[PDB]
């Protein structure tokens, strides 16, 4: 049962555990790199790193996928953008008016899947 | 509304975006370091970093908190323990039979709050 709980007091500046994203890509996603941690293979080309600003999160995302992840792009709540990186294959799936909380997935030599945890607004 | 969605196919090995945790602490927490990113101040002592292995996640966690986060301890599904680190005051709350997905929070010079996202089993 997916849930969340808050602990502590008021104050401070909000932060997220999801701080940066990069990918390796060609016609598909070879890897995703989350907070600098590599998930997938060594093929494709390494994208620049997107580092979230304070109070910044993914609010819209387009993922093209079939048996693998083919393309990723996203926009943040501050209008910053990442991608598209990857190819033109797969089915396009969009998340809109969300707040992405976490990106998990599965990978081998390529990025097989993503499991995106998010709040839908 | 908190949810998740999977994209892509069935291959590869699972990974998590949450890969390492350390804290800075004294009688309460100065900072939490998530995947190498420092959230909070420079006070206290720096704990060692706990890096999750393949297939490893936080299954039990005890947080002491009041106006601040006072103490963090956790156990993984593989029986590894982090902490306790911090002080002995505040109120204790425990998550048991969970899988922690993400740790967000708020911090200034100190660690004011955490928002923990998790599966409850």
């Amino acid at each position: 049962s997916l849930t969340h709980r808050k602990f502590g007091g008021s104050g401070g500046s909000p932060f997220s555990g999801l701080s940066s994203i990069a990918v390796r890509s060609g016609s598909y996603l070879d890897a995703i790199i989350i907070d600098g941690v590599h998930h997938g293979g060594s093929g494709g080309n390494l994208s620049p790193t997107f580092t979230f600003g304070s109070g910044e999160y993914i609010s819209n995302m387009t993922i093209r996928s079939g048996d693998y992840i083919d393309n990723i792009s996203f926009e943040t709540n501050m209008g910053r953008r990442f991608g598209p990186y990857g190819g033109s294959g797969g089915s396009a799936n969009t998340l809109s008016n969300v707040k992405v909380i976490q990106i998990n997935g599965s990978a081998g030599d390529y990025l097989d899947s993503l499991d995106i945890y998010y709040e839908q607004y």
